[PDB]
DNA sequence: CATGCGAGTCAGG
DNA sequence: CCTGACTCGCATGA
């Protein structure tokens, strides 16, 4: 049965009260600078549809839109926040995201439209936007008829399941965050996509220019040591020269045939001359591939800034996620990669990058939740923590630490926050379970109260069927029953981990909000223009850099009160790479 | 041919 | 281990 609605030709009073479920439908999949293609409107009154032509022009709806106190409940208000501002209008008064609510119940969900946030409660009068667009090539905005009782069906779908949704999240102590930290991340998130991030694009060109010269020398060299030309990107065709025609050993596989990850060619470079060329040409090759020419496409030409897009709702620890472009991923490790960061620069003249990270934060968390006192007593003394452990587990002073044993200390650590197990740390160490199994013992022996933490988080997943982060964001592990080990393992490990990656990313999402009202407060010009998970970095005058140096770690070092101290170091320079 | 996606690979935290 | 983007190449549609 159709449902009712009025297909307005204008803009009337009742369609302006002051609670809503709003739907401002921005079909293309990035949202940036996107066409509205409607607007629909549910409320006490009615259900409403306008074409957004009207509406837009109408200084009554836009200042409908603007009021704070007209509250409107919607699903993904961050892309509509977004394509309003690429019009000069601004959207408040959110105080209802369904697509967050939904996010914060069940991340495994994976809901992408509010037909999937329906079916959760049994609400199924409303479809599925791809059942209403059509997918990739051809996807396509329907005929007005069509489009209308879609987006009125979704608005009426969000004015029915607001209640229920916030119901839930109440009983699982989650209603503050949603309330107080997603919502007004939301916002946050939407102003630092819209700023973006503006980039040197004639340094990058020419990056891209040397990179070529050098690709095509190494390229070159390859063919030569193989004696013949091939694909050296593609896995099927180098493997073929390296374990039939150089008769290279093999050993690893892959679900296909012949691995030849990195991994894998590091244990081969003494056999042959090309291996230590194949890594160089996959390490330009990547960089030229994904971080000069996919990087350079996705530039707006009339600012020469990215415009990211982050994904608030689809990890499942609380994470946030970067799309066109990623910029959680730029290059850093290696010196050639990292000078890909010499291309992102301030949006404006006299003004500086400035970036702030905090310090172990993850293990800090796990100091913090395990109360482990050799932990919390090694981070009270802000030592360093790698060294720290090596010292524990290989029960030696100090200046008897050797990088090796650093080295492998840092992994453990590296891994004890994954959950890593006696398989996982031996294949980053190259050595063998019954070892790497007696590396972990031996950690547990010197942090007891981590491995305390360890058993019970695992039995308290068991018991209540998900664990939870210090801000009650929680993840449901419906697989640490399994009585297949491979999976209940798997589970177990996200049981120890999530808590831990999770709590930390409830901490520096909460840094955020408290550091956009003190640079508000402060009425600096300075502004975030991204987040790297346990990072922030921002654009700022120049005058404002010595300011900024108290104020942003701080604020991050504040954020929560743990049992042991956070701490923040930050940088700052003419370009991302020279925040260093 | 055009479109699209699983596999393999590798970048970050 | 949490993610996203790029290549290649078998697969399939309009
Ligand atoms: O001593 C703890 C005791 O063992 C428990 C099993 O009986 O098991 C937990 O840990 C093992 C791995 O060590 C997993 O295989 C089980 O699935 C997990 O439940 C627990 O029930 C009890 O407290
Ligand atoms: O939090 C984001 C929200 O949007 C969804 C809707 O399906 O993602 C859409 O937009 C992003 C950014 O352009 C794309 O990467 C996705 O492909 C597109 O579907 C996501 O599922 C939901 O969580
Ligand atoms: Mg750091």
């Amino acid at each position: 049965k159709k449902m009712a609605f009025t297909l307005a030709d204008r803009v009337t009073e009742e369609m302006l009260a002051d609670k809503a479920a709003l739907v401002v439908e921005v079909v293309e999949e990035n949202y940036h600078d996107a066409p509205i293609v409607g607007i629909a409107v549910v409320n006490e009154h009615g259900r409403f549809f306008l074409r957004p032509e009207t509406a837009l022009a109408d200084p009554q709806f836009v200042a409908w839109l603007g009021d704070e106190t007209k509250k409107k409940s919607m699903f993904d208000s961050k892309r509509a926040a977004v394509a309003l501002k690429w019009k000069g209008i601004e959207l408040c008064g959110v105080s209802f995201d369904l697509l967050l609510a939904a996010y914060l119940l069940d991340p495994a969900q994976g809901v992408d439209d509010v037909a999937a946030a329906a079916k959760m409660k049994q609400y199924e009068a409303v479809r599925p936007d791809e059942a209403v667009y059509g997918k990739g090539a051809k996807r396509a905005v329907p005929d007005e008829p069509v489009l209308a009782e879609h987006l009125v069906r979704k608005a009426a779908a969000i004015w029915e399941l607001e209640r229920p949704f916030l119901d839930e999240l109440r009983r699982n102590e989650q209603d503050r965050l949603l309330v107080e930290l997603e919502q007004p991340l939301s916002s946050i998130l939407a102003e630092m996509e819209f700023a973006g991030v503006k980039v040197d694009t004639k340094r990058l060109e020419q990056m891209g220019k040397e990179l070529a010269e050098q690709l095509g020398t190494v390229e070159q060299r390859i063919y030569e040591l193989a004696g013949q030309e091939f694909n050296i990107n593609s896995p099927k065709q180098l493997g073929v020269i390296l374990f039939e025609k150089l008769q290279l050993p093999v050993l690893k596989k892959t679900k296909t045939g012949y691995s030849t990850s990195a991994d894998v060619l590091e244990k081969l470079a003494p056999y042959h001359e090309i291996v230590e060329n194949i890594l160089h040409y996959r390490q330009l090759g990547k960089l030229q591939s994904t971080y000069i020419e996919g990087l350079l496409k996705v530039v707006r030409p009339d600012t020469k800034k990215v415009h990211t897009i982050f994904n608030q709702a689809l990890t499942q620890t609380g994470r946030l996620s970067s799309t066109e472009p990623n910029l959680q991923n730029i290059p850093i490790r290696l010196e050639e990669g990292r000078k890909i960061r010499q291309a992102f620069v301030p949006s404006e003249s006299d003004w500086l990058i400035f970036a702030a990270d905090y310090s172990q934060i993850e293990l800090r968390v796990l100091a913090h939740i395990a109360e482990d006192d050799n932990l919390m007593e090694a981070f009270r003394r802000d030592l360093d923590i790698h060294t720290k452990t090596a010292m524990d587990i290989f029960q030696v002073s100090e200046d008897e630490v050797t990088p090796n044993m650093r080295r492998q200390a840092k992994a453990v650590n590296f891994g004890i926050v994954y959950g890593i197990s006696d398989y996982g740390l031996a294949q980053n160490l190259n050595i063998s379970r019954k070892e790497a199994a007696e590396f972990i013992e031996r950690y547990f022996e010197s942090f007891p109260g981590v491995k305390r933490y360890m058993e019970n988080i695992v039995q308290e997943a068991k018991q209540k069927g998900y664990v939870t982060t210090l801000l009650h964001r929680r993840r449901y592990l419906p697989d640490i029953t399994s009585r297949n080990f491979n999976v209940r393992s798997f589970a177990e490990r996200m049981a120890m981990n999530t808590p831990i990656q999770g709590s930390a990313a409830d901490i520096i999402k909460k840094a955020m909000i408290d550091l956009n009202a003190r640079l508000k407060e402060e009425r600096l010009q300075a502004h975030l223009l991204l987040q790297v998970h346990d990072e922030l970095i921002l654009e700022a005058p120049k005058e404002e850099m010595e300011r900024l140096c108290r104020l942003v770690p701080e604020v991050m070092e504040q954020a929560v009160t743990l049992r042991v101290p956070l701490k923040v170091d930050y940088h700052y320079g003419s370009t991302w790479y020279d925040a260093k």
